[PDB]
């Protein structure tokens, strides 16, 4: 990558320019160049790069996608002293902890909240099922209720998770990668409120995260849901605004995701020893974590020190309040499965492409049997043998992607098939968001001619394949 220099990835919402600060402290004292960066997809780039043995030096993200990088041996393991780890918070350790190992520097905890205009809301509901109504009203008034970024599961999924909805099933000390909760009642009754709002024009289904938050600093709507880092922004639009709880919905409290933004030393930088520097003595102190929280802010910093000093803050008070009433995410390697599949089931309902019965089920099959992964002009999908759980594997020809003209190159292990896909022939359906440029095809399950009665537990499963390219 280069030695005698530090090159660090970190999310584009995120206070990458101060982090920058902090670097260019860094190389004052050090005389060590760090150059912070940006790059789109980067959670999916870094296992790509890093994997050939190149990428940066360091890399931010929230913990849930370590435990796949360090299952794929991309990470040093982090070796702090006592001193450092009794500076930090236990619970921040332990989201950043794979297979025995410490894997990452944990950075701050972030859940999303209820944002809400105190002038054209000063009482903001705290009920779901209220929201189609307060709608109407502010319609009246050539407003909305409530606008956020229906794009990415992460923001649908405290709803979704409400009355029943789970990543894995944690049993018996460990997650059951099998046992998905995605398509139980509770999902399908989260999912299906979402879906309604869009159907009774309450949201629309194309709204992202710059939609939604143009509408909100702008005055254009009453309520988003959003994390800290969105605060900085909106401090700057001058909107009269307020952090809260989430709604509940059926009585019971939204479920986000908590999130340990964490930094991870990639394991082929040869800058191992600056990385650690940088991250102890120059990031994780109040000096350090103050200059990227006056960026953007980074919520509940792992840091006791500086967390006590901000804790006052009651936009902090209710990211934590929120965070309390969620679940931590798993760090497993299978994580991005269940994150795909989610995203997918909601997008497909959300436009009414397919009912939400039919995604949600769909999406128990992709994050327990399906990874996908999008190439430039490549598509690769690998699909576990096991589809079911009963212990029988599929057969490589009863398995099909794409419509006939779709000719895959086709691989099988013991445990897996795997399809090497053209993506121009292999596409059934291509669209366009404002963002993106989708590709959309199908993997089907179809043992036929089966030999004899068929009674329960179709085996015949299809399920949505999907790459999206940034516009
Ligand atoms: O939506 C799926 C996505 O959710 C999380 O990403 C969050 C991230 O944790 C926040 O810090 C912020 O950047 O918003 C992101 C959602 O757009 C998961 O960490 C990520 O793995 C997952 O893809
Ligand atoms: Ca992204
Ligand atoms: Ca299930
Ligand atoms: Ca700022």
């Amino acid at each position: 990558t280069e030695e005698g220099k530090l090159v660090i990835w970190i999310n584009g919402d995120k206070g990458y320019n101060g982090l920058a600060e902090v670097g260019k402290k860094f190389e004052k004292d050090t005389g060590i160049k760090v150059t912070v960066e940006h790059p789109d997809k980067l959670e999916e780039k870094f296992p790509q790069v890093a994997a050939t043995g190149d990428g940066p030096d360091i890399i931010f993200w929230a913990h849930d996608r370590f435990g796949g990088y360090a299952q794929s041996g991309l990470l040093a393991e982090i070796t702090p002293d006592k001193a450092f780890q009794d500076k930090l918070y236990p619970f921040t350790w332990d989201a950043v902890r794979y297979n025995g190992k410490l894997i990452a520097y944990p950075i701050a905890v972030e859940a999303l909240s209820l944002i809400y205009n105190k002038d054209l809301l000063p009482n903001p509901p705290k009920t779901w099922e209220e929201i189609p109504a307060l709608d109407k009203e502010l319609k009246a008034k050539g407003k909305s209720a409530l606008m956020f970024n229906l794009q990415e599961p992460y923001f649908t999924w405290p709803l979704i998770a409400a009355d029943g909805g789970y990543a894995f099933k944690y049993e018996n000390g460990k997650y059951d990668i099998k046992d998905v909760g995605v398509d139980n009642a509770g999902a399908k009754a989260g999912l299906t409120f979402l879906v309604d709002l869009i159907k009774n024009k309450h949201m629309n289904a194309d709204t992202d995260y710059s939609i939604a938050e143009a509408a909100f600093n702008k005055g254009e709507t009453a309520m988003t849901i959003n994390g800290p880092w969105a605060w900085s922004n909106i401090d700057t639009s001058k909107v009269n605004y307020g952090v809260t709880v989430l709604p509940t919905f059926k009585g019971q409290p939204s479920k986000p995701f908590v999130g340990v933004l964490s930094a991870g030393i990639n394991a082929a930088s040869p800058n191992k020893e600056l990385a650690k520097e940088f991250l102890e003595n120059y990031l994780l102190t109040d000096e350090g974590l103050e200059a990227v929280n006056k960026d953007k802010p980074l919520g509940a910093v792992a840091l006791k020190s500086y967390e006590e000093e901000l804790a006052k803050d009651p936009r902090i008070a209710a990211t934590m309040e929120n965070a309390q009433k969620g679940e931590i995410m798993p760090n497993i390697p299978q994580m991005s499965a269940f994150w795909y599949a989610v995203r997918t089931a909601v997008i497909n309902a959300a436009s009414g492409r397919q009912t939400v019965d039919a995604a949600l089920a769909a999406a128990q099959t992709n994050a327990a049997a399906v990874k996908v992964e999008c190439l430039e002009a490549e598509l690769v999908v690998t699909v576990s043998r096991d589809l079911f759980g009963t212990g029988k594997l599929v057969q490589p020809g009863d398995l099909t992607l794409g419509s006939e003209g779709c000719q895959p190159r086709v691989s099988v292990d013991t445990d897996v098939v795997r399809f090497n896909a053209q993506l121009h022939e292999c596409s059934s359906r291509v669209q366009m968001t404002k963002d993106a440029l989708v590709y959309s095809t199908f993997l089907l399950h179809d043992p036929r001619p089966v030999s004899g009665l068929s009674i329960l537990r179709t085996n015949r499963v299809e399920v949505p394949i999907e790459c999206r390219y940034p516009r």
